């Protein structure tokens, strides 16, 4: 129908609208090959254009883009289960991304279309089971957070919600890892002194994430977020450490490696006055770990001895830690 360079944006719009036509990859895969290819081409064209030429990029093309994304991406998901529509969706995501981070981007213009409802429909998508979709969503929400001051609170509050239902209500997610990476970056940007709502979020939501059985899928990102709280406000270290010692697997187990890991990362940046408050209960847990029957645990606990910082902490508080290092 159309032809790919005769100046105008009138045909650039026409290409975007061509790409709102949605194809069936799931029931019939041998279906509409020729046209899937036209669409899947026009996307691949539209990426190059936006990612190599400059001022195209005008009031009129902002809604076309945002509709184009929404019509392709905002849909109910299947029952690791990969996306059949990836030949299209990859380029949809690649495009939007390059569009959001284009140097000609006017957030002040895109805010009429990328609104609170848009964000909500994006967050739903994080429950996809296709990891490289969850990867594009991560980066995308991150760009949206960074460039739309008007949406930051809303995004923060909605992420909090997804963690809430993941833990208390039945609902599972498997996009927690990705959302927590976005949270790490949100935490770095909080004003000091920390608003109380963030301190509540830490004790009421972040710390309890250490308890859901699928911890291992997101634990490094969980660890990063807790450590970042403590870098903002070391006054939180006591309840945080005690929470981890509370949720510490009381049965001997190989997931203990992850707690040892996280504790060493807290210990890496701990304040001396904060350490003394938790050293006794902390080192009693390590006593157990050193003598674990699970080889990996003893070793991981024993590896603290390579940490010069921890060794000097032990050494500054020897009178009180020594009796705890075997009787």
């Amino acid at each position: 129908i159309r032809d790919v360079p005769a100046d105008q944006e009138k045909l650039f719009i026409q290409k975007l609208r061509q790409c709102c036509v949605l194809f069936d990859f799931v029931s019939d895969p041998l279906s509409d090959l020729k046209w899937k290819e036209v669409k899947r081409a026009a996307l691949s064209e539209m990426v190059e254009y936006i990612t190599h030429n400059r001022n195209v990029i005008t009031e009129p093309i902002y809604p076309e883009v945002v509709h184009m994304f929404a019509v392709n991406m905002f849909r109910t998901l299947p029952p690791p289960t990969l996306e059949a529509a990836w030949p299209h969706l990859q380029l949809v995501y690649e495009f939007f991304l390059r569009f959001l981070e284009s140097p000609d981007f006017q957030p002040n213009i895109a805010k009429k279309y990328i609104d609170q409802k848009f964000v909500l429909q994006l967050l739903e998508l994080f429950d996809s089971e296709d990891p490289r979709e969850r990867d594009f969503l991560k980066t995308t929400l991150h760009r949206i957070y960074g460039k739309f001051l008007g949406l930051r609170a809303y995004i923060r509050k909605q992420i909090n919600n997804i963690f809430y239902r993941f833990i208390y209500e039945t609902e599972h997610h498997n996009g927690i890892a990705e959302l927590l990476e976005i949270l790490g970056s949100i935490i770095n940007g909080f004003a000091l002194p920390l608003k109380e709502e963030h301190k509540i979020f830490l004790l009421k939501v972040l710390l309890p994430l250490h308890k859901v059985k699928s911890l291992s899928v997101y634990h490094p990102q969980l660890a990063y977020c807790v450590v970042q709280f403590l870098e903002k406000d070391s006054t939180l270290t006591e309840p945080v450490v005690m929470a981890l010692l509370k949720y510490w697997p009381k049965t001997h187990s190989p997931k203990e490696v992850m707690f040892l890991n996280e504790l060493e990362e807290i210990l890496d940046v701990i304040e001396p006055s904060e350490f003394v408050k938790i050293m006794e209960p902390l080192f009693r847990q390590l006593a157990k770990c050193v003598s674990s029957p699970h080889f990996q645990v003893a070793e991981r606990a024993l590896y603290y001895w390579n940490n010069e910082y921890i060794m000097s902490l032990i050494s500054d508080n020897a009178a009180k830690i020594l009796p705890i290092m075997f009787p």
